[PDB]
């Protein structure tokens, strides 16, 4: 099991997320309070990159998803049959892979040869000149509730900073529901605290 161990490391890395509300209009919205991630299906899905400092040249931002409860966590996180299926290939991605990034024709996808886990990798660019965060837009290619995979269990994406021979820099991780109406179904997560 790949470790979800949060690390800041030597350039202070940290994950930050857009203040999207729960208007049932939006459809990415991230609660603070539950650390989770709320997503309709491919839609764009902004994570902030922050860092205290600028890592080097050759940085990479690595994102994979994970079971979070213990009983399913050596089970490999991918797309159901159906979705695997689908005719909504990007012709980058991988069909079996459930996190993709768009926006980026720099994009890597892996499926590790030993443990088989998926995973999507780009290059670290650092904040556009005037910002101070870097955005990664994923999007996540199946549902929570679908059936073939997922099938309502709870998933973790763990974001990993490495540089460019695979050291570890830096991670963090959030929990993710992909649903369709993340602002109802983060609101009434929310209400039962
Ligand atoms: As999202
Ligand atoms: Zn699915």
């Amino acid at each position: 099991v790949p470790s979800q161990k949060t690390y800041q490391g030597s350039y202070g890395f940290r994950l930050g997320f857009l203040h999207s509300g729960t208007a049932k209009s939006v459809t990415c919205t991230y609660s603070p309070a539950l650390n989770k991630m709320f997503c309709q299906l491919a839609k764009t899905c902004p994570v902030q990159l922050w860092v205290d400092s600028t890592p080097p040249p050759g940085t990479r931002v690595r994102a994979m998803a994970i079971y979070k409860q213990s009983q399913h966590m050596t089970e490999v996180v991918r797309r159901c049959p159906h979705h695997e299926r689908c005719s909504d290939s990007d012709g980058l991605a991988p069909p079996q892979h459930l996190i993709r990034v768009e926006g980026n024709l720099r994009v890597e996808y892996l499926d590790d040869r030993n443990t088989f886990r998926h995973s999507v990798v780009v290059p670290y660019e650092p904040p556009e000149v005037g910002s101070d965060c870097t955005t990664i837009h994923y999007n996540y290619m199946c549902n929570s509730s679908c059936m073939g995979s997922m099938n309502r269990r709870p998933i973790l994406t763990i974001i990993t900073l490495e540089d460019s021979s695979g050291n570890l820099l830096g991670r963090n991780s959030f929990e993710v529901r992909v649903c369709a109406c993340p602002g109802r179904d983060r609101r009434t997560e929310e209400e039962n605290l």
